[PDB]
């Protein structure tokens, strides 16, 4: 018998509206989600790398600076792991949905006016929410040197939860798990995801491993 305390939070109103706009509108090309996942991993890796220049001890929790991308058709998941800075519990509450910058309202306005298309979401400071183009549920496991490992989860609908994480220890970094929508399962096809990772990583300075999971 296991026990966990789970904390439930409400999304900021504009973030809720944005998630609704991302989920309930048709977009012909959703590949930006993968660009944004990889972008966030790279930024997290840069942050810990630069921290290490001024204090080498920050890397002791995990010496490797790398990205792993794991399509799993059986599980209907795409997982992206980085060994970057990671997020504390408070970092996840603040960065993943309780605070909204002015980018949110302006992005929704520009989507509706035609000034911006969905592929431009990262420029408005809300790139993370692009995951909901292709995923019904997003799970973010993260470990920062300053906290225990936590897991954030949301299926949208106005709420997210955060709990102490009892799954595989990361050492340091973030493991984002996208539970893919049925009509978006093609993004788990090995050749398709391999080639898109190539397309969306030309400028990425960290090693990327693609690990395709086959069941039995
Ligand atoms: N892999 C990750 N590692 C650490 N922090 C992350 C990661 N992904 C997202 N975040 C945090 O979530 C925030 C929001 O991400 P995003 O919505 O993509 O905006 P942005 O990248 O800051 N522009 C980031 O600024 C980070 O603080
Ligand atoms: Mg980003």
């Amino acid at each position: 018998m296991a026990e966990s305390q789970v904390e439930r939070f409400t999304f900021q109103a504009e973030i809720n509206q944005l998630m609704s706009l991302i989920i309930n509108t048709f977009y012909s090309n959703k590949e930006v989600f993968l660009r944004e996942l990889i972008s966030n991993a790279s930024d997290a890796l840069d942050k810990i790398r630069y921290q290490s220049l001024t204090d080498a001890s920050v890397l002791e929790s995990k010496t490797e600076l790398e990205i792993k991308i794991i399509p799993d058709k059986t599980a209907k998941t795409l997982t992206l792991i980085d060994s970057g800075i990671g997020m504390t519990k408070t970092d996840m509450v603040k960065n993943l949905g309780t605070i909204a910058r002015s980018g949110t309202k302006n992005f929704m306005e520009q989507l509706q006016s035609g000034a911006a298309d969905i592929s431009m979401i990262g420029q408005f400071g809300v790139g993370f929410y692009s995951a909901y183009l292709v995923a019904d549920t997003v799970i973010v496991h993260s470990k920062n040197n300053d906290d225990e490992q936590y897991v954030w989860e949301s299926s949208a609908g106005g709420e997210f939860t955060i709990a102490l994480d009892h799954t595989e220890p990361l050492g340091r970094g973030t493991k984002i798990v996208l539970h893919m929508k049925e009509d978006q399962l093609d993004y788990l096809d090995e050749t398709k995801i391999k080639n898109l990772v190539k397309k969306h990583s030309e400028f990425i300075q960290y090693p990327i491993s693609l690990l395709t999971i086959k069941e039995k």
